[PDB]
C-alpha cells in the first residue's frame, strides 16, 4: 500500500 511497496 505504502509508496514502494505492494503492501
Amino acid at each position: 500500500g505504502l509508496p514502494p511497496y505492494v503492501d
